[PDB]
């Protein structure tokens, strides 16, 4: 059984899941440009109708990783996080995941992020931190400096996975939402092994979940029970706990923990300077639900971090986990690392 | 307002389309406006969430208003075509080819339709090229062949020129999709009647819909052991349809007398079908002349339903018997050679 097109196409509209090495060659496939966008597009929606499997997205995410570049050795501290999202949920929000970066980074845990400009005007989290004076489109080695010298890292996309190329084009061009959203925070070039990761859907969220645990990552997958990729105070979330490869699915009510309810619109996102703007405020200091929004997703990386080294009582883990978000930004701390990120990238003139 | 990602995005929610959509989407394709990324997600997306009956019409319909048509009043309004669906992970044009010659030479005007295949393995006008048959005509030559022989093709990539765009993303991912069901609903002479076969029984359910809506004279069969002809390995579902309705029923040849068959023994190559074409045509018994004979008895039948009040058991016996006897009077042969020497008096 060589691998071929029409046998895997095959196998997945006849909705069974893939033999072992079949995703993994149709990533090679694709990685290489031997691929065809028709049979990009095809496996893509295949993949995604049948509905992937653990095994399956992480043969994905394995190939698309060797091909990519990687940061310099033993530069990327050990309890480094990502905060982000696998977007595809038809909900753009402000840059909740960036700001609580930020945050992140100010509470003394090293965060690297990763992404790409957005297509369209609609800034998502490159766009929104070029706007606010970052330079975004750093090497290996400069990306390597950030982390050590400012506690923050951002790897462009198209420069760490070039080979990715074809699979973003095909992405675009067909525009609903597949298995290939979940393979953004399953292949940050920096291999963080700990994270809060938003996902749009509930059973692509317990997916990723799997890989992370495959992984022996120390993560958050977070779904928002009201379809969104994101944590918020809108509503209740459901969140998989993933540490030591095992996994707990968890309900989280945010206002257990004092918040009020906000409605989705105060989280309404804009162009690049009022997303910029946005963040000005929030790290300003300013009250309200972005603000909560912001210190949840930096409570819940936080309290993965943790997870790293240790397995704390969930509640105490967040009540502690907010309170060092809430202490990064009222101290002033959360609004001076972004300045000093700033100050980083000017230096490299 | 219709989009990719508006239409894509419901298929994938596994939501039928709405009225027009499944249209919008076959005129860009066949407009050269969508990029083979996106014929390639709307063509997998609409078959695992699973095709109606109203979308693969819309689908058809549209290809069709593309389409080269013949000239007026050169195809009999009696006409039949024989064709299965294939992909189905065997291969049937050997008894398709064959069933539809002996059709015309029971007194039935055939038109077939179809192209080239990519593989080695025959499609349905690979097979009539190694007999000699002349399949690239044009829409006048086609009509002069059916006036003078009683049989004619379609040549695909000349009736559906506009069609290139799909074909190729079709080749480009090989699996069956929804196209697949298309070629039978999208015969550019547009007979009125046929023998119809089809891989799977959901979707033969939906083929036979959409030849309900055309107040077509229909067999749509379905091997009961996933044959897209009528088997003689064991039963076969029919849709039969006529007059904007379906009658579904099953079908047992056991009761005319066939002997069981097993599968392995209906194969095949171009040149190997060509064979097979000639032992059958000549004289020779066995389980692939008796699928012939089945399915060219069904397509008669359908024939009869047009404009005939003629009974189903009564109609299959006949239908059986003139059959039978255009293949054992020569009658088969002697239109194959009439057919080929049709297309050798041209050039
Ligand atoms: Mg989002």
């Amino acid at each position: 059984s060589v691998p071929s097109w029409p046998q895997i196409l095959g196998r997945l509209t006849d909705n069974r899941d893939l033999a072992r090495g079949q995703a993994a060659w149709a990533m090679d496939q694709i990685m290489t440009g031997n691929a065809r966008p028709a049979q990009i597009a095809a496996f893509a929606v295949a993949m995604t109708m049948k509905a992937p499997t653990a095994d399956e997205v992480g043969e994905l995410a394995g190939v698309m990783l060797s091909h990519a570049h990687p940061l310099p050795a033993d530069t990327v501290p050990d309890d480094a996080v990502d905060v982000v999202g696998t977007g595809g949920d038809g909900v753009n929000t402000v840059n909740l995941s960036t700001m609580a970066a930020i945050v992140v980074a100010a509470a003394g845990v090293p965060v690297v992020k990763h992404g790409n400009r957005a297509a369209s005007s609609l800034s998502g989290g490159a766009d929104t931190l070029e706007a606010l004076g970052v330079r975004i489109d750093l090497g290996p080695d400069l990306v390597a400096r950030s982390l050590a010298e400012v506690g923050i890292g951002f790897c462009f996309a198209p420069r760490f996975h070039p080979s990715y190329r074809h699979a973003a084009a095909v992405r675009r061009e067909i525009g609903v939402p597949t298995v290939f959203n979940l393979l953004g925070p399953l292949t940050n070039p920096a291999r963080p092994r700990a994270g809060l990761i938003g996902c749009a859907f509930a059973d692509l969220a317990e997916v990723m979940a799997g890989v992370f645990a495959a992984r022996r990552s120390s993560v958050l997958v977070v779904h928002g029970d009201d379809g969104l990729d994101e944590l918020t105070t809108t509503t209740t979330s459901t969140i998989w706990r993933v540490a030591a490869g095992s996994v707990d699915k968890l309900t989280f009510d945010p206002a257990g923990f004092g918040f009020a309810r906000a409605q989705l619109d105060q989280l309404a996102g804009g162009d690049a300077q009022a997303n910029a703007a946005a963040v000005r405020a929030v790290l300003g200091g300013a009250r309200g639900p972005v603000r909560d929004a912001v210190v949840l997703n930096a409570a819940g990386a936080i309290v993965a971090h943790a997870g790293l080294s240790s397995r704390a009582e969930w509640l105490p883990a967040w009540e502690e986990g907010l309170r060092r978000a809430s202490a990064a930004i009222d101290t002033g701390a959360a609004e001076q690392l972004l300045a000093r990120w700033v100050r980083f990238g000017r230096q490299i003139l």
